[PDB]
């Protein structure tokens, strides 16, 4: 399976920050 960046966002979105996918795993972005 992909990195699942569509849910990993709204993730990031709840601490009103963005999300990014590396390689398999997901993180969240100043951008």
């Amino acid at each position: 399976a992909f990195c699942n960046l569509r849910r990993c966002e709204l993730s990031c979105r709840s601490l009103g920050l963005l999300g990014e996918c590396i390689g398999e795993e997901c993180k969240c972005v100043p951008y």
